[PDB]
């Protein structure tokens, strides 16, 4: 599985093609408090 790194927001989520039709390029991930794992 893939995972982001650091960003704020660009896309704002998905609806169709965003179901996995792009490379690691996904700044939409506004995460921060990832589960038990490497930060």
């Amino acid at each position: 599985g893939a995972m982001g790194s650091v960003d704020s927001a660009d896309a704002g989520g998905g609806s169709g093609w965003l179901t996995g039709w792009l490379p690691t390029w996904c700044p939409t991930s506004t995460s921060h408090l990832k589960e038990a794992e490497e930060k």
